[PDB]
């Protein structure tokens, strides 16, 4: 039971799990009503005009596969439906053995306390917190790992972003940072079934719809990489040979890794090893820092407690002297888990749903949906409901047969 509380958008703020909050480096934004659905995880049912200054408007630009609608997610009823949809997709993910593991890793992935210039001092990094406004008007600083928020101007432009430090590369130095996922459970993408020799022939018809749970899981996978600070520099790309009418189509390693399956292998053995050794060295640096720590600032939590928190996050070894170190095989297990086990491909297999076979199989259309009603979608079966006739040949994802659950919007 990932979310052990029924949340309704209109419930009164209580300063604990329902509250008006303020995001870091947000200039001066007005507070926004947010909900804490699980330890370290909040949801803001608002269009994202806070994380980025240059994107503080929901106005359509000169366009370029995108979708715009400045009125989307503007009403309380919409925010309530949004909140319910996100919550439901989390339960769907959490209900699988793979999803339970990923979310556990995410919750244990507290961004590192590496904000001090004094090496014998442990200190938090402010951008890894939110200010929770209380009933009396005061604000409480609270640390969090994950925030799910609505999309910015481009409604279907989902992504995992974070604030970053002046000098440190939090998502790539092993530290990690609070992750903000722009996402919407109100839309999903359509993809065409690649007719292959050995693929089920009884497949309903034309377009199939992506299970929004796979989409969220995909983003949660990026978030896990970023929380453990082992994300691959977005600069590292593979030049995919698409056409002969193209002397080039870049796809980043971070993406190929996240999608997993056959595409992940485009990251050769030399590069894999390179990344693994690099982060292993980075975890060792975290160990040293913890060892040289004698005091903790922003006091409340004890020093040994915070050290334990990170000993647990990085699966560090501790001897009788109380000194931490990185165990090669524990590191390998953790690293493998975060990069090879948690993948969109493995989720598609656990969920047993149809999905694009590779990024190469680019989606075609954008559909409007509503997974909240059980008559439409359930935690256990997605769109492919049991008693229904939709539980056969993925009829539930067939946007022709299950025409009532999908409303074409673009392309
Ligand atoms: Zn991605």
């Amino acid at each position: 039971m990932f979310v052990n509380k029924q949340f309704n958008y209109k419930d009164p703020v209580n300063g604990v799990d329902i509250a008006y909050i303020k995001i870091p480096n947000a200039g001066q934004m007005q507070p926004v009503k947010a909900f804490k659905i699980h330890n370290k995880i909040w949801v803001i049912p608002e269009r994202d005009t806070f994380t980025n200054p240059e994107e503080g408007d929901l106005n359509p630009p000169p366009e370029a596969v995108s979708y715009y609608d400045s009125t989307y997610l503007s009403t309380d009823n919409e925010k309530d439906n949004y909140l319910k949809g996100v919550t439901k997709l989390f339960e769907r993910i959490y209900s699988t053995d793979l999803g339970r593991m990923l979310l556990t890793s995410i919750v244990r992935g507290i961004p590192f306390w590496g904000g001090s210039t004094i090496d014998t001092e442990l200190k938090v990094i402010d951008t890894n917190c939110i200010n929770v406004i209380q009933p009396d008007g005061s604000y409480r600083s609270e640390e969090l790992n994950l925030v799910i928020i609505g999309p910015s101007a481009d409604i279907i432009q989902f992504e995992c972003k974070s604030f970053g430090h002046d000098v440190l590369n939090l998502t790539r130095n092993g530290y990690g940072s609070t992750q903000y996922i722009r996402f919407s459970p109100d839309f999903t993408f359509g993809f065409e079934e690649s007719l292959e020799v050995d693929t089920n022939p009884l497949l309903g018809a034309g377009k199939f719809a992506t299970d929004p749970a796979v989409t969220l899981a995909h983003e949660l996978i990026h978030a896990e990489h970023r929380l453990y600070g082992i994300a691959i520099n977005p600069n590292r790309v593979f030049k995919v040979n698409t056409n002969a009418y193209y002397e080039g189509l870049e796809v980043s390693f971070e993406e190929l890794r996240t999608f997993g399956g056959h595409d992940a292998k485009f990251i050769d053995s030399l590069q894999e090893n390179e990344f693994r050794l690099y982060y292993y060295n980075k975890f060792k640096d975290v160990a040293s820092t913890l060892n040289k720590a004698k005091s903790i600032i922003g006091t409340t939590a004890s020093l040994q407690y915070m050290k334990n928190v990170f000993k647990e996050k990085y699966l560090l070894s501790e001897d009788t002297s109380g000194k931490f170190s990185v165990d090669k095989l524990k590191f390998d297990k953790l690293y493998k888990m975060l990069t090879e086990i948690y993948t969109e491909d493995n989720f598609v297999n656990f969920f047993k749903v149809i999905n694009a076979k590779t990024f190469l199989n680019f989606d075609k259309a954008v559909f409007r949906i509503n997974i909240v009603p059980d008559e439409n979608y359930t935690i256990k079966d997605g769109f492919n409901l049991k008693g229904a006739n939709l539980s056969t040949n993925f009829n539930g994802q067939n946007t022709e047969i299950n025409s009532r659950n999908f409303t074409r919007l673009k392309n």
